């Protein structure tokens, strides 16, 4: 996993509406929140994803930025995103299966999948913080608008 | 969809627990915050509803008082609240179908479900604040409680 410090690896995804998102497009204008989850329609990350969901205005603001990232095809994300309220992007690490997320360094190759990781990443494009809980345990997310909070004022 | 500086229609609806609650009864006494929804059970009403909960005091004291109204039944309303601990209430424009939503003139005639309609009314009954965005969309709250905050201070 990228620590804090690194510069974090460009890319462009389609998001659930197979529109092309590409992190570069906020350098310079806003933090970015990037949540790694490993796969839609599953226990853990649903619950992770609706608790920012209650809380969008903290992390999708003229400061912030959140983006979820998952090997999830846009469809499946699509379905999943209208059926929980992801207004949200989620991004596809589809094909190349997973390459967003080598890089990351928050890929689990044995499954196939992301691990819960997530990062902050600065207008400069500079990784500030970064979080990989253990498995079962629910990410904190006040300690992501915290991290959000200290790039700001 | 009524604007500001008109009367707000009166109404008399069951709330989830099948208790009356009728608009002009707040007159002289509470601003009202009116959020329609389209429906329970769905994602953007539930984290809308969620952001609603998780800032109740701001919209539910001693100035002010929110009542959230949908056209499902008492018994919809009543499972979607214990399950997400709403304490607000929740008001069925039910049978007449939309009949209130018609009155404020929020309702999708199309689909049959009140829009993302908000409404302010002060304490003489006048609308203060009025804004309708679609079912696929977000309403920003922070425009709800800095109308609450114009009819106190």
């Amino acid at each position: 996993m990228l620590n804090v410090g690194a510069t974090a690896p460009d890319f462009t995804l389609r998001d659930q509406n197979q529109q092309l998102v590409t992190l570069r497009g906020y350098r310079g204008a806003k933090n970015v929140l990037l949540v790694f989850f490993p796969l839609a329609f599953t226990g853990i990350c649903q619950g992770e994803l609706d608790q920012l969901r209650d809380h969008l205005p903290e992390f999708e603001n003229d400061d912030s930025a959140a983006l979820a990232i998952s090997v999830g095809p846009p469809p499946t994300h699509k379905i999943w995103a209208t059926q929980s309220g992801f207004t949200f992007p989620l991004l596809s690490d589809f094909w190349p299966h997973g390459a967003v997320s080598q890089a990351y360094g928050v890929f689990n190759e044995q499954a196939g999948i992301a691990n819960r990781g997530t990062f902050v990443v600065d207008r400069s494009g500079i990784i500030r913080f970064a979080e990989m809980k253990q498995p079962g345990e629910v990410r904190d997310q006040r300690l992501w608008t915290d991290a959000l909070a200290a790039l700001t004022a």
